[PDB]
Formats: C-alpha cells, structure tokens, sequence
C-alpha cells in the first residue's frame, strides 16, 4: 500500500507560446548554466572515499570503517538512510526535468543546452547514491534488504512535484530542493565530524559541495526569468508556495510503515539535520536572492503574489517553530531500516 | 572526447491520432502487461546475493568471494563490467520510455497503466546495477574509479535509439534489448559456473530471469499492436531493422579509449557472451514470435516490408559468419576497467 498523491493531475499550465522563451534562451543556457557542470575528468568518484578493494589495506580499511560506525548512533543512521534513499530515486528526478515543456529532452541524446544539463546533472547525482550506498552496506549498522525494498517502492511510486510541465514552476522547485539537500548533507557532515568520523564527514561534505553548484545554476535560470517576465515568474513562485514544496521522497514506504516519510522527517527535525525552520529559511533566502521584494511593474495580481511571497517566510517561521508536541513528547519507534531497533521521534 | 551520435535527430514520426489508441489500450495493459511485474514483497533484492554486513560471517564471506574471483580471468571481467555499466545507465532507459508519445508519464506519477509499468520496470532494473556494482567492488579485480568515470560519461551522453517518440518503434526496440540482455546475462551466468563460481552464476541468472519477464510483457504489446495496426507494425519493424538496433551503451567512453564499445563488444563476441550471430537469432525469433510471415491483408509497401523483414535474418547470418580477422587474428589490448591489463580482442 505505497502512499499515493492526494491531488489532481494538472498538466501543462504554462502557455504553449512561452516555450519559445526557452528555445530562445538556449545559447544563454550554454554560457551561464552549463559552466556550473564539473567536467568528468575533474570530478570525484565514489571510489575516492571508500575502502580500496584493489589495495593490501582493504581489510583494515573496512574494519576501521566498521569500528567508527559503532560509535555512530541509530538516530543518525535513520537520517543518513533516508538521505541515501532519496538520492537513489534518481531516475524519477531526471524524469521530472524531462516533463518540463520548454526544456525537455525529446530524444534522450538531444544537443540542446537544456538536455545536456539534464543528462550531465543526472550523471553527477548518480555518484551521490552510489557512495552513500556502498558506505551504509559496509557499516553493518543497517538492514540493506529493507532499504532496497524501500527504494523499489519509491521508484515505482515516482512523484508529482506539482510543477505542471512548467519550466517556471520546475526551476523554482529544483532551486529549493538543491538548497534543501545542501543543508541536510551539510548538517550530517557537521554531526558526523563530532561523532568522531572525519571520513564520513568528507563523504557528506563532498556530496553537499555538488549540491551548491546545482543550486547556483538553478537560481540563475530563475534570475533570468524574473528579468524576462517578473510578473509570471512571481506568480509561479507564489503558486508553488500555496501548493507547498513537497519533498521528492514523500511517498516513502518500506512495506510496513505507512507514515515512513513523516517518521523519518521527525528524526531529522529532532537531530537538527533538516528542521521545519529551514523550509522557511530557504524560502527567505530565495526571496532575497531573486529580490522578489525589489520588483516593479507588476499587475494587481502580481502585486498580490509578490506581497504574499515576501510575507510568507516570517509567517511560517512563527507557525512552524512553535512545535512542542512532537518535539519533547515524541514517542520512540522502530525502523525496519535498522532491524526494527527504536529511536525517539 | 565522448562519442556523439552520427545521425540527424528525427522526432514524432508517429501520426498523432494514433496516440488515442494507447489511451484506449490503458485497461488492456492493466490486464495483460502489468501482470508481468513481480510485486516488491515477492522480489529478490541485491542483499540476497551479497555478503551480509550484519552477520558474523561477513569477513569469511567477502574473503571467499575474493578467492573465487581470482579464478575468474580478466576477459570475463571486461564483459561483466560492460554489462554492469550498461545496467547502471538506467535513468536514460526510463527517459527513453517517457519520450514515447502515447505511453509517456506526463507527471512523474501518472496513474496510467503505461506510466505504472515505466516506473515499476525501472524499479526492478535498479536492483540489477546495484547487485553487479557491489559484486565487482568486493572482487578487487577491477578499477572502480575508471568504471565510475565511464558511467558518468555514459549517463551524460545519453542515447538515441532512433525510436522517434513512436511507441511502435519503441516497443520493438525494447523487446529486442530485453532478449539481448537475457542472453548476455544468461551466458555470463553459464560461464561463471564453469570457472567454479556458482554464487556469481546465481547472481547473473537471477538478473536474466527478470529480463525474460520484461521480454514477455514487451512482445505482448507489439503482439496486440500487430492486431490493431497490422500494416503500421510491419513498417515500424522494418524501419528499425533498416536503421539497425543500436545498443544503449554504444557511446561508452572511459576518458581514454575512443572505441570502448567496439573493444568491449569484441571480447564479448570472442567469449561467446553476445555474438553478432545473436543479433540475427533475436531478429529471427521476433519475426517468428509475432508471426510476421503470416500477416495477410497487407498494403503494397507493407508487403515490401514484410518480405524484407522475413529475409533479413538468414542474410545477416551469412553476412555475419565471414569473420576471419575480428576474433581469430585479434590483437591484445588494455582496458582501464582492469588497471590497463590487456586481454585479446
Ligand atoms: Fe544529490
Ligand atoms: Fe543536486
Ligand atoms: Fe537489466
Ligand atoms: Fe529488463
């Protein structure tokens, strides 16, 4: 009974003529976006951070990795696992980009700057799942069979980000998510360092670093959008906010916990890896980064949107930081990812 | 210096009103196609065939896996690695299904039987790469860094199967590829057994088993199409042959071998894992499976197509027998996947 989306499938809400804007922004993309891709030969590979199987020190390397992992609490592992599962659901993320009307890859090998980005970006993201996958496997602290089962469900469930085939909505979404992952991965890195594991810290930090570049490239695309059409891009930014930015791995199911994503989130929230406050903080940043506040010539509708967008961040901060129920009075609960061992929610 | 396609990029060759056919078939697929998907809870997982990190026998299990791997020659590993790399390029494969006009997933979680298949099939395929990846990693016989570099290139390069957004062309293609992998995986399974490794044989066999079910479901779709649009399914089958079925990992590049795919292919051919003879054998099987020769009531060019399709297999066979140089007089060559050690081509 994998969780299904509880909304109506809305497709192509963006005007068919606006597609031209994107085909026109092709050479612009090639100059200002594709430069944020690290070339393959200068990229780190998972093997750079894992025990070397072709070295005489393989055994002791694996043994050390496993000794340090015992010093890392189950709490941390549940979050780390959730992050890994999200990364492994990659095919879905390339699919969401290819649903966007003006930017999609029509053949799977298209020479368009947008297609090249989609494929190259996916290529980079693939290393994130591989690295975290081999690490958790060697640690011996988690149940890979349940994790693998959760991954099969997730990919099969896919996800609907509510972007409606619109590059305007889509790029707002991705800019958000990238910063979200940059935070999660940055926090796990910081904590992993305190539990005494610097190599795990290098791992999460290196993944985070990739996230920032992706963030940089995506925010730029939206920056040009506010230039060509401040009004419509403001409307889109607002539309996503009303809808709310739903996380990609929100349909998470391990065959036995119907509220797996909420439970996973609760532990991340509690640990300070990704709190509800950060949702607001990312919003606040994006508003200030795009200077939504400093926009003019907007219609009464676009004026309403701009105001709504600028007012939301402090509003949410008040609303979501007040949590007392889940926080201190959170019950303990078992996670199949950790052989049903229990952690506080 | 990654190999790009040497063909003009043609799109949507399929007549738009034919898209409604699939829209209609949506319930038939739910009845005869979606039944070929093994439910998640009844599916094997990679951990079922790899050393158990949460067991006391982990060390000896890995040690044994590594001892057996020394008995397996570099020739075998080059092929095994090429097969794994192809599996890992999965995002590209889900994308190629989503480019098909009538069966594409417009949201990333569309409730259509076609989208459900796309997502579930991809979920199943994910386990193939994971398993082969963890295996090659533990073996200590290959260079994971170079292999990982080749995968990043491949995903970045994508691929164009020349299906032109046509479900008619697409399902012919996939039916072919599924049988191709079933063969490759079955052959490596058999050979692995001869080198004394039954666990590697179980691994390759279990993956092959999944390929057969996928083949069964795909051939059924073309089967039902051969009924509805006899003439069209004749021209499509012929168009593909004209173009030739290009393998998905044909743009393979490791940063130092420009003809990586050809060199990889030469070794598989030599080993008998996937010979050029198999290409013809698969075509012959498909012609006979769909009963192409029996299709009466065919229009003029459809008659030309049916004949061409029926006569091609024996022609290819004869045209593929005369290979004196390729494998017999074959030079030795280094592969970065194996730390530049050399195998005969
Ligand atoms: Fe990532
Ligand atoms: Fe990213
Ligand atoms: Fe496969
Ligand atoms: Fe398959």
């Amino acid at each position: 009974m994998p969780p299904r989306e509880v909304h109506v499938q809305v497709t192509h809400s963006m005007p068919p003529q606006k597609i031209e804007i994107f085909k026109s922004l092709d050479n612009w993309a090639e100059e200002n976006i594709l430069v944020h891709l690290k070339p393959v030969e200068k990229c780190w590979q998972p093997q750079d951070f894992l025990p070397d199987p072709a070295s005489d020190g393989f055994d002791e390397q694996v043994r050390e990795l496993r000794e340090r992992a015992k010093e890392i609490p189950d709490d941390y592992f549940v979050v780390l696992v959730g992050d890994m599962i999200t990364e492994e659901a990659l095919p879905t993320y390339q699919t969401m980009l290819n649903t966007l009307d003006g930017v999609r890859d029509e053949t799977g090998a298209s020479p368009t700057s947008w297609a090249i980005w989609t494929r190259a970006w996916t290529a980079e993201e693939n290393r994130h799942g591989d690295l975290l996958n081999k690490y958790l496997y060697l640690s011996g602290r988690v149940d890979m069979r349940q994790i693998e089962k959760t991954i099969q469900y997730l990919i099969g469930s896919g996800m609907d980000p509510r972007t409606e085939n619109s590059p305007y909505l889509g790029f707002i979404y991705t800019s958000f998510q990238e910063r979200a992952t940059f935070i999660s991965h940055g926090n796990t890195a910081r904590q992993a360092k305190e539990h005494g594991d610097i190599k795990l810290a290098q791992i999460c930090g290196t993944i985070a670093a990739d996230e920032k570049r992706h963030e940089t490239a995506y925010t730029k695309i939206v920056e040009k959008l506010f230039e060509i059409d401040p009004d419509g891009t403001v409307l889109a930014f607002a539309d996503m906010m009303r809808k709310k930015i739903s996380m990609p791995a929100h349909l998470m199911y391990d065959g036995r916990d119907d509220n797996l994503f909420d439970h996973f989130s609760a532990v991340a929230q509690r640990l300070g890896v990704y709190t509800a406050k950060d949702y607001a903080d990312i919003l606040e940043f994006l508003v200030g980064r795009w200077k939504v506040d400093k926009l003019t010539g907007l219609s009464a509708e676009g004026q309403k949107a701009q105001d709504y967008v600028c007012r939301l961040p402090p509003r949410i901060r008040r609303l979501e930081e007040r949590a007392q129920g889940r926080a201190k009075e959170a019950p303990t609960m078992p996670f199949s990812w950790i052989f049903d061992r229990q952690v506080k929610l």
